[PDB]
């Protein structure tokens, strides 16, 4: 039961917990459609703390807490007393004095788990540098299930920057709970990390690397595209060399399975042609909307109403 | 007839639409003044996306949502994934997955309508560069009609930067829905733009230019003062010639009519002196307050609860 | 008695019965909050949060307070507002009070808050004016002192660090004179307690003594009130790094402290209280912060005519 627990890492997620949570997510989405009265989190305040920029992850948590009848406390680093020199631990300790939950994204990996040590209320990891994005894995798995019917028996193809990409890290790890085959399409420099490729191996999930998107596609049921993480590179030179390696265009999606989904945790810069947007296999915006409902489910369960 | 519609341009309003909207706004303002329950928009969510700075337009939409029982997602460029390089089009379609209505201010003219072209939720233009500001002009006509009892049969003198002023572009072109006269008092390099002038001329309203506040004033019912837009200038030299030229003072006012109002979208820098504000004809603080109630009407009707 | 509609700018305007009532109402709301009693006492009502200097506790605990009463909150920061377009302070404040029923304002120029409230139609609450006052941090400081030790009377409080720049130590020292207290002061000569304050504290008849170090000041301390060396106000960095870190509280110093005693800090801290002190029961600085939410719920409720 997720009640009152730190949500730090995909590891802790039982298959039973995820399915409880997919179910509550489908319930909460029904009531929003039915224009039902949601006073579920009336009284409860969420502390949204972002030290690293966000659009979907911050907006999805905020919209969710609103739509459960809760309130949100906005916290950015730039206008906070961080600027007086406050430590990350003290910032988190203080925001819990006001809030029932803490959503923390931060640029340094393990910072969230480090701050969550002395935190006396549930802290949700919304991204820890290149480490992990746990609720994003959860919504991607929900979306796969939603778009195709099952997750078991599926071939997931992760393309792009796997080294920095905290979403694929979490997502690869978590897809070890489903009978899947993973394929990686990266340049040598941005290959999926060792601990991750080692973790996935030890669960038995068959990993495979490919050089291009042309090769992986015809067997790919789930095509997960990523963004060349420009702000994690040691030098632009390294970045601009890698920028634009893979570019999904409608020409490429003419040898993709009829049954098939293209995802992206967003934002995209170059890596998906806008023309792809019309193909109904493109579910990356539907992926966004799912996120709000899963995060509604997590906030309801972690605060212990569903 | 405004339900589920983008609010992009004043040329999309008719008279019935406006009169309905003002009527809903009086109706909502009374509800607020008696202190009744207001859950007109309970559960619902507005995306507040400002790419330029704002005080009035952002606060009024948010106070408006809040008094209707709704909730607001505050979005900023700076803390957003714009920084990762996400385009305006994605940003607007992604916020719509969380929200029922999108309020967009953008520094590029035509941006908001381009962003609204293929967005599936309603988008309210809250200012698109030197283009338009439809809801300001909607609350300006409201305030005029609130402060004098009519707009029909009146003369309006627009003073300041008319070339850059999106407020006056909207207001002038909308005023031609009434029986009115227009006076223009700017330096030669900031006259009203030509396409806007030809529209007014095409609809058959009097466009008369003038030399100064002194000259237009005697016969002016609405004195609409605007700011010199520093951010809109190429060279500071070109702004510092234009800056502090037209200045309203109590002495200049003694020549005005008793049945007259001075308006200003705000903020002012120096164009109206601080002594002017104690004259009951100073109707610019009541113009902002009216904007909140117009925005309430505007939201409830666009979201189909009035 | 009674702060309905009233501006909240200085602790000079507070009586004892206004504090009592406000402390009482802070307890009433806490418990209603503890019972998940579904509160909508300020449903409809809007607060404008106007911060011209950065914040964490003050902004968040005003914003949490409102939300927990059922009200709304308009966030206002200088950087992304039309302050950028030239707008002066009065205009901004006067504009936000058109939208909102109460205005909380934090500004860097001393006195700019009272001066912006002059011509304002709604209540304006001072959440900090430069190196001047911090009236609602003074109220929550005295609440925490009362809750932590059973009473404020007969206590000696010791204030430590940057007394000169300390907007919260000016309010508190001034406010405390409405009890029977003995004040001890610890600061390097360049950061002593301003002369306006400590003659003001002279007048009301409250003893004052200027101790040389924490260790000397601890034996008889019932409230050790620590403060941050205020970097953003100094000359001159050269004057800052001379002062930065000259008083630091450790678990070793504490082993001579009274048993019935508490350790307070308005926050944040940089290094003046060892993280190693946080597990110590008497370290009340986080309980002091939660307390603030409930105090500032009682402010909003009372200033808007609820209790
Ligand atoms: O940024 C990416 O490329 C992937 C991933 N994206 C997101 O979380 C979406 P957002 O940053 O808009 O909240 C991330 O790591 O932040
Ligand atoms: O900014 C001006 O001077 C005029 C006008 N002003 C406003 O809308 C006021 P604000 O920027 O505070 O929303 C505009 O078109 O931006
Ligand atoms: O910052 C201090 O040292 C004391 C005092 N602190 C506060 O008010 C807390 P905050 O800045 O997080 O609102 C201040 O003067 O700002």
């Amino acid at each position: 039961s997720l009640v009152g627990q730190h949500i730090l890492s995909v590891q802790q997620f039982t298959k039973d917990q995820m399915s409880h949570l997919f179910n509550v997510a489908h319930t909460l989405r029904m009531m929003v459609q039915k224009e039902r009265s949601l006073d579920i989190l009336k009284g409860k305040v969420m502390a949204s703390m972002f030290y690293e920029v966000s659009t979907r992850t911050s907006s999805s948590f905020a919209a969710a807490m609103a739509r459960l009848g809760g309130a949100v406390l906005s916290f950015s680093e730039a206008t906070s007393s961080v600027q007086k020199g406050e430590s990350l631990a003290d910032s988190v300790q203080t925001m819990s004095c006001y809030a029932d939950v803490v959503v923390l994204r931060h640029p340094q990996p393990g910072a969230v788990e480090l701050a969550a040590k002395h935190c006396r209320r549930p802290v949700i990891n919304a991204g820890d540098g290149v480490g992990e994005h746990p609720t994003q894995a959860l919504l991607d798995i929900f979306t796969i299930r939603e778009e195709l019917g099952t997750v078991n028996g599926m071939t997931i193809t992760m393309v792009g920057d796997l080294k920095h990409g905290r979403t694929v890290h979490s997502l690869a790890c978590l897809l070890t709970q489903y009978r899947v085959s993973l394929r990686y399409v990266a340049p040598p420099s941005l290959r999926m990390p060792p601990t991750v490729r080692a973790f996935v191996a030890s669960r038995g999930t068959k990993q495979e690397e490919f050089e291009s998107i042309e090769e992986a596609l015809p067997d790919t049921d789930v095509l997960y595209m990523t963004r060349i993480q420009k702000e994690r590179f040691g030098s632009t030179q390294e970045y601009e060399a890698c920028f634009g390696q893979f570019i999904l265009t409608p020409h490429i999606m003419t040898r993709a399975k009829k049954k098939m989904v293209v995802m992206h945790p967003m934002p995209r810069v170059n890596e998906i042609s806008v023309e792809v947007d019309s193909d109904p296999r493109a579910a990356y915006f539907r992926q966004a909307e799912n996120g709000m409902y899963i995060r509604m489910a997590l906030l309801a369960t972690v605060l212990g109403r569903f």
